């Protein structure tokens, strides 16, 4: 049974980074159940990593003004907007916690510059990365800030990566690689887009988080 769970997680998370963002959506909309296993298998896994990539963002966000309006793109279970005091837009697929909006993170329901911070915590998930950071621009103030986190084994060029993002209308602030689970990089919005709607960005293209 234990053993079958994760088997099932296992395969469920493999099919999640294989197709986009309206695929993973489609699913877990007729089969909420599968949106269960997901966090059931997804809890399994960061209980096991002596620091979550959320209370590291967590802790970074403590450190500027409560006043910073933060989107959580693809909140999960809310425990960024439980652990500070900012206004969090909570975005996701569905809900496990009564202050998620259910939407596709490509598109939600936000005015243009209505944000300072998005997050992206380990949910850069569908095929369909590009719509995701377009509309993390999209949302964010000029010199807002942009935090993403995700598994390092998911970063076979991370020199690539960020060049992709840069031509997206960010500049990068800093990393951090040190934790052993997962790579943070902070942007900061210098503008939009710079690489037009019908541009390739190779870079982006990540590979799967297969936990281990
Ligand atoms: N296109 C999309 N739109 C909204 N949420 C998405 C999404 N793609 C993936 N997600 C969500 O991203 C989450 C990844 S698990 C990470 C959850 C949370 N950030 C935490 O760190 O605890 C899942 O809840 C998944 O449904």
């Amino acid at each position: 049974a234990q053993r079958l769970d994760g088997a099932r997680f296992r395969y469920l998370n493999e099919q999640l980074y294989s197709g986009p963002s309206s695929a993973a959506q489609r699913l877990f909309q007729e089969d909420p159940e599968a949106f269960l296993l997901y966090h059931r298998g997804f809890q399994s896994q960061v209980k096991k990593w002596p620091l979550q990539p959320v209370d590291r963002i967590a802790r970074d966000l403590r450190q500027r003004p409560a006043s910073l309006v933060v989107a959580d793109f693809g909140c999960g279970d809310c425990r960024l907007a439980s652990s500070i005091r900012n206004p969090v837009h909570c975005f996701d697929l569905a809900s496990l916690d009564p202050r998620v909006t259910v939407c596709d993170m490509a598109q939600v329901p936000l005015e243009d510059e209505s944000v300072d911070v998005a997050v992206f915590c380990l949910s850069l998930m569908g095929t369909n990365i590009r719509d995701f950071l377009e509309e993390a621009n999209r949302v964010l103030k000029p010199g807002g800030l942009l935090k993403v986190a995700e598994v390092s084994s998911r970063f076979e060029d991370v020199r690539t990566f960020l060049r992709a993002v840069t031509k997206l209308g960010f500049k990068i602030v800093s990393k951090d690689l040190t934790n052993s689970h997962f790579f943070l990089f902070d942007f900061q919005k210098t503008g939009p887009p710079l690489v037009g709607p019908k541009a390739q960005l190779s870079g982006l293209q990540l590979q799967p988080c297969l936990y281990k």
